[PDB]
């Protein structure tokens, strides 16, 4: 009572129970199961060739005989793609999206668990933040030299999307709460599996269980090139303690947010010279600015010391 899908690189194969998992009201395993093979067959061009045209639209979800017979006929051509063979690149921005919806759904189990109604919620991440963190990836063009840490990282997701997207050194997800970081150990697991079934490559990642705002914390927000944080809903304490870890970073370090931490018209005087203003460009990006999706805008904050240097050689030289 199950459905297999070999993988088109030799690795283990995808192994599915039957009845298949219901994901939610709209999604299910059966879907996913085509959707994955309509994408290894893009990625494959000799596998469109050897599979018959109608078997990826003449299928019924609803029945194991026939949901059997899909994925048959998907092996069998995967089958004869190995034989022709016999005689580890990024994934392209379409089957991204689909493996991190994989990766969610075989690792989110119960959604009421997660407990979060608030926009950019795991469970719409799809809809939402996918397209968002793409653009996001486009605009701020991360090397081998950085080091990317998202703060309250959830169950992962941005973490797995720029890492399966940039040459980053290292890619690092925190996350205080019990429920998302224990969810984000499954997801690991899932990105990691799901990554080598596709044969597609991503840079080095972790996901770890902590407060972004300890003292161990405090050293490696200092140590990290780039930032990325949604403290949209953060109090002015959680955001007064983030500004004193932000005033260690070396200079040229970035901080991508959802709410500025420094006015975007921050002009240096003698009454604010305790503001992080003193020590950071702000500047609004908005994809608006071929975008078709929610009106958003988001904050790249860029460390400079010389706003600050400034100030004092033109009071000391007027
Ligand atoms: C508006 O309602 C709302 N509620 C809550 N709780 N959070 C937000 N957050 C929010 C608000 C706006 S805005 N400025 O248009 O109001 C715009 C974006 C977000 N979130 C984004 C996000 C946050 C930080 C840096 C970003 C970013 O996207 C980025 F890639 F561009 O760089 C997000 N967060 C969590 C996971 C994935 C994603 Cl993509 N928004």
């Amino acid at each position: 009572l199950e459905l297999r899908l070999k993988s088109p690189v030799g690795a283990e194969p995808a192994v599915y129970p039957w009845p298949l998992p219901v994901y939610d009201k709209h999604h299910d395993a059966a879907h996913e199961i085509i959707e994955t093979i309509r994408w290894v067959c893009e990625e494959i061009p000799d596998l469109k060739l050897a599979m018959e045209n109608y078997v990826l639209i003449d299928y019924d979800t609803k029945s194991f005989e026939s949901m059997q017979r899909l994925c048959d006929k998907y092996n069998r051509a995967i089958d004869s793609i190995h034989q022709l063979w016999k005689g580890n690149t990024r994934p392209s921005t379409g089957l991204l999206r689909h493996i991190l919806q994989q990766v969610y759904n075989h690792s989110v189990t119960d959604p009421e668990k997660l407990n979060n109604y608030e926009p950019f919620s795991p469970e719409v991440y799809g809809e939402t933040s996918f397209d968002l963190v793409a653009q996001m990836i486009d605009e701020i063009k991360m090397t081998d030299d950085d080091l990317f840490v998202d703060l309250g990282s959830g169950v992962g997701q941005v973490v797995l999307q720029v890492a399966a997207a940039t040459n980053c050194k290292h890619h690092y997800g925190v996350e205080k709460a019990d429920i998302p970081a224990k969810y984000a150990e499954t997801m690991d697991r899932e990105f990691r599996k799901w990554m080598k079934w596709y044969g597609k490559k991503h840079a080095e990642y972790t996901l770890e269980r902590g407060d972004f705002l300890s003292e161990e914390w405090r050293e490696r927000i200092a140590n990290t090139s780039v930032i990325f944080v949604n403290n949209f809903a953060f109090g002015p304490e959680v955001d007064h303690q983030l500004k004193e870890r932000f005033a260690n970073m070396k200079e040229g370090g970035r901080i991508v947010s959802s709410k500025p931490f420094a006015p975007l018209n921050f002009r240096i005087n003698s009454r604010n010279l305790s503001d992080i203003g003193t020590i950071m460009r702000v500047v609004e990006l908005s994809p608006l600015k071929s975008w078709t999706g929610k009106p958003v805008s988001y904050y790249l904050h860029t460390i400079d010391r010389t706003i600050l240097e400034n100030y004092f050689s033109s009071l000391k030289n007027p």
